[PDB]
């Protein structure tokens, strides 16, 4: 299912910008939740886990 692999990719995602302080990427986070329950559109589904790929890079 796409909506309970997001929600997973989500909580692992949110969890390391909290752990970082990246307030920033915190929000972006958000946003991309937002797209996804309003649109549904797999490439946001790539956008944040390319965006937890760029978080996961800084550790």
């Amino acid at each position: 299912d796409l909506e309970e692999r997001f929600e997973r990719l989500y909580e692992k995602a949110k969890k390391l910008a909290e752990e970082r302080g990246d307030e920033r990427a915190r929000r972006m986070i958000e946003l991309l939740r937002q797209l996804f329950e309003t649109v549904g559109d797999p490439r946001i589904l790539e956008l944040l886990e390319l965006l937890l790929q760029l978080l996961e890079g800084l550790e």
